[PDB]
């Protein structure tokens, strides 16, 4: 059958599913990883032993469990984030949607969540792969892995929680996926791979890892890259977080056997209930448990092997959203509300440049402070709104990415960089936020297709100009079929916007902002703090 | 006799002089202090003992001993300021240019020049006080004051070479206008002191230092204040430089007293052709011989005297040009010329910002790139020189002045500020140049006024408003005439922070002069450099 196939570990069958007026396959819930359970909480992923009979794959699985956000209750801007499974350890599956009729050894997009890595599901609507899958035609693959202290608590030396198991966890995922896709119609050799924020970010840490690059072709980063501030910390600050953890749940303390058994013990809720409490400052886009550069999945420092070129040679396509850090400022800033057009007076700015560069001393606060406020008209609440809401997005998201875009394309195969700055017209945001972290996550996987979810023309035009531009790409390495997308280099470095306008060409995106982040802002740090 | 005068030293007798189809007195060379002379180089001044007879004031005195520019022999545009009278170390003399008929008890303006404490002169033709003083009818003077080495070497501690002399001599200047002025129909009550540059400086300076206080009323300061940071510098960098000057004369460096010794026995010129070797690193506008913060002519600190509002309280008048760094870009920066657009490339620019703030470490160097670079277009020549000359003139007199105005502000009694932003007609200088330092000076003496020089009618209007906000100014503490139809200079407040523009243009009434930069250069980048 069609729906029957026959895996590696065994047999799955799949479901039909309508799309478009029109259906295709979709597999859901398949395992690639025995549940991380018991003795197996903080521990490398195990592959899936084999199964008999056949798997029913018909229906999404769990969520990891995962901080759950109840700011805004009934509110569909931020409940379309949060888990709409069952919550549990038991989570590590993945899904797969195949063109029907079945194609022979298409092109294969792995999709991975972003969430800060304390977050994220692969059962999102927002992440359902039939409109891409179908419209593009090429094998839609979502994986999951484990978040929060489940997928990075990082007590290195040990080998009951090592940390970055949760980058394991893709990993595990992109291996089935080399050995599995082709009974599914995938061609293992041409499979790309893209996530957006800690997805993104996730994608960037394959391409450094070796581990990791045999296991994909290309990659696209969205809103994301490796050398992000919050995407990583040393294995000491991993510790004393893993210690703080322990702390705060009355654990023994007296060796990482006693610490980890005794948070083995503990309720899943448990652990997350007191997550946020190990982060060493007050602060805004920073998150407790998170990759570690431990020297095995990571050989060297992040910095070094974008220098020496030690990493993954071949072609990427990445780029930012126009407004990344209002999402954060609403949650975390003074000031800010979603229900006003929160201006921001002088005190409360000089409060959320504190909360935005929490490592900075007060010269690093002073350079961030003069860097971007208009001394002509200090007082005006909205330049001081968007003053603050660019610091964010420049230093959590669009420099660090720029930083890796120059670094990656000296030694790299192809660039092509975008900057999505279209604010969808049906969002449910205030306008003040702008085109939001995440917003353009709907244009790639061609939700403004469907009719009922009332988006424009023109903005099903872009979604669909886009689901071209990823899925051309992932075919052949450019985004362009043969308005043509530049390729970005170290002399020009050309880059496109992405909206309802017609294709324009820009250079150097916030070159300005990025040398003060990139290279002035470390250096008064390193000289000072 | 309208043109003899007695005075409290003995008789003077002064000059008839045409001026704009009349004629005016003129008392040129009436010294007022004795001659700086052998044992005396590097001593405060003395009061001018007693004459006997008429003194000739008919002509110009000598100009000091100073550093002489050639850079562009034949050059009209820097020939200007050259001493145009011989140089002798006789040279503490003031100029008097009364109305007439003689005035009762009009009001004095005495006029300090700049030139960056090591040259200047009080006969150069921009300082012809015979326009201003027939058109405003005002009593103008214009003093002297030794420069370089001869005015302010310092070897704190020691009572021949104290330093800050050369202040002295202008204090002298001014206690002698005190003293003398009623008799030429001046009110010594009414002096207004003003002075460009480092004569700006200086004007400031009185303003800071108690034993100067009592000698003027109030204040005009253009394109200069006290505390820049090439107007002064600590006791020890003074002692430093003063050694250094011995040492690169080959003197006996074993006490203060055999290195004056030396020092006193070397030729003018001697001192003068080593005067720059003394400086601590390779830069521009920095100059060797300034005053030094003594705690003497100075109680305390520039910053904390300011801040304590330690100071006279009065009404002041200042502003600067739209190009200040120009002038010293040309002289010693790599790129320019006063013969090519002058576009920089990068590598000059860095060399410029390096030079332009020699002080500052690599970080620092950093935070003024990052500041003055567009980084979308960092090789546009252009760009980078026009940034290159903010730096220099951001740095060097905008802020420093900016800070001033600011800090006198919460004390003073009313503060005005303008922007000057002209460029004169009849400019030798190349248009990169924009608005050159001093330049502003020929309106205010009203230069414009006289046909022969080809200004603009435009262009004498201009120095006609110039010279009435001048006098008008000195006259009562306010540039404006009280209701009057013509548009009014507001006063400068510490919450609207408002300022003119000067030029031939209606007045602009504008805010915050150059606030960004300004909060860079008075707050951040001394932070950055304090840190370590
Ligand atoms: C798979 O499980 C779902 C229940 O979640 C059920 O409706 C469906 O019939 C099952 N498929 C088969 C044939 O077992
Ligand atoms: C990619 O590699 C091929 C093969 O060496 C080379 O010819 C091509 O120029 C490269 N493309 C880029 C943009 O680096
Ligand atoms: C004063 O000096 C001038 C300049 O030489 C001369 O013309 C004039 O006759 C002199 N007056 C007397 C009384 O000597
Ligand atoms: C100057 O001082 C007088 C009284 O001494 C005061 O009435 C006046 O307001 C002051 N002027 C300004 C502008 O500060
Ligand atoms: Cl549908
Ligand atoms: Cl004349």
């Amino acid at each position: 059958s069609e729906l029957l196939v026959n895996t590696k570990s065994g047999k799955v069958m799949g479901t039909r599913v309508p799309v478009l007026s029109s259906h295709i396959s979709a597999f859901l819930g398949i395992p690639f990883a025995e549940p991380p359970v018991g003795n197996m909480r903080f521990r490398r992923p195990e592959p899936k032993k084999p199964w008999s009979g056949v798997w029913n794959a018909s229906t999404y699985p769990n969520n990891c469990q995962q901080y759950v956000d109840e700011q805004f209750p009934g509110f569909s801007g931020s409940e379309m984030w949060n888990p709409n499974r069952e919550m549990s350890e038991d989570c590590l599956y993945l899904n797969i949607w195949v063109p029907s009729p079945r194609p022979k050894s298409t092109t294969v997009m792995v999709w991975i969540y972003g969430g800060g890595f304390y977050s994220g599901s692969s059962t999102l609507d927002v992440y359902n792969g039939k409109y891409l899958a179908y419209t593009e035609e090429v094998v839609l693959v979502s994986l999951s892995y484990r978040v929060g202290a489940f997928g990075f608590l990082a007590l290195h030396g040990s080998q009951e929680a090592p940390g970055n198991v949760g980058l394991l966890d893709q990993r595990m995922a992109l291996q089935w996926v080399h050995d599995n896709i082709q009974f599914f119609g995938g061609d293992p050799k041409t499979v790309t791979i893209f996530g957006e924020s800690a997805g993104g970010a996730s994608v960037g840490m394959h391409i450094l890892s070796p581990g990791s690059r045999d296991l994909f072709r290309r990659a696209i980063l969205q809103s994301g890259s490796p050398n992000c501030p919050w995407a990583s910390v040393s294995v000491a600050e991993g510790r004393r977080r893993a210690v703080e953890l322990g702390r705060n749940l009355n654990c023994n303390l007296n060796s990482d056997e006693e610490l980890i058994h005794c948070l083995r013990e503990k309720k899943p809720q448990e652990l997350i209930d007191v997550e946020w409490n190990v982060l060493p400052f007050d602060s805004i886009f920073r998150f407790s448990f998170v990759p570690v550069i431990d020297g095995e999945f990571f050989p060297t420092s992040l910095e070094s092997m974008l220098n020496s070129g030690n990493f993954k040679k071949t072609q990427i396509l990445l780029g930012v959203n126009k407004d990344e850090g209002s999402f954060f400022l609403l949650y975390g800033a003074p000031g800010f509300s979603k229900d006003s057009e929160s201006k921001i007076s002088r005190e409360d700015f000089m409060s959320g440049v504190k909360l935005s560069v929490p490592h900075a001393n007060d010269l690093g606060l002073d350079a961030v402070t003069l860097q971007y406020t208009d001394w002509m008209d200090d007082n005006n609440g909205i330049k001081n709104r968007d003053g603050l809401d660019d610091i964010v997005g420049d230093h959590n998201v669009i420099c660090p990415l720029m930083h890796f875009v120059n670094k990656y394309t000296k030694f790299g195969n192809g660039t092509y960089l975008y900057f999505f700055n279209h604010r969808a017209s049906n969002l449910v945001w205030p306008e003040w936020m702008g085109v939001i972290h995440g917003y353009e996550i709907e244009f790639v996987f061609g939700l403004p297709l469907v009719k009922e979810l009332n988006y424009t023309a023109e903005e099903e035009a872009l979604s669909r100009r886009i689901m071209h531009y990823w899925a051309t790409f992932a075919k052949t390495g450019n985004p362009n079929e043969p308005s043509k997308w530049p390729l970005f280099t170290t002399k020009e470095q050309k880059f496109i916007d992405l909206n309802t306008e017609p294709m324009k060409v820009h250079q150097r995106l916030r070159v300005q902002m990025c040398v003060f982040w990139n290279q002035f802002l470390p250096k008064l740090l390193n000289a000072t703090a």
